[PDB]
RNA sequence: CCAAGAAAAGGACUGGAAGAAAUCAUCCAAGUUGGGGACUAUUUUCUGCCGUAUAGGCAG
């Protein structure tokens, strides 16, 4: 992470959001426009799913209490 | 129905050798403790005979 435009961000977020200043510097450092056009898609895709676990993992903790009249 | 439930830290071991604390010295001067006073009371222990006897032994 780093501070940019007076907020908290990182490299993955600036490229997924299509932040032109970072893309212009990155192409200037030798990246082909076609390589960037593909990465913006794959990089974004990796942050679009699997945000909540499907099952409870067998080594996790579990504790139970009353809530709204039941456990 | 507890950041829930279960749990063997164990086995071994050489701190050693040697040494100089020393020399000197003025606590002094003065000083009012005093005045008054019940251990006996509702006590318990008297009266005699023998014996040279304030010795020693006895009845009531």
């Amino acid at each position: 992470s780093f501070r940019y435009r007076d907020d908290s961000t990182n490299l993955a977020l600036q490229l997924v959001a299509r932040s032109k200043t970072w893309e212009q510097a990155l192409i200037g450092l030798g990246l082909t426009q076609q390589q960037l056009d593909i990465w913006c898609q794959l990089l974004a895709s990796n942050l679009e799913n699997n945000t909540f676990p499907t099952v409870v993992s067998p080594f996790s903790k579990q504790v139970r209490f009353l809530y709204q009249g039941n456990y």
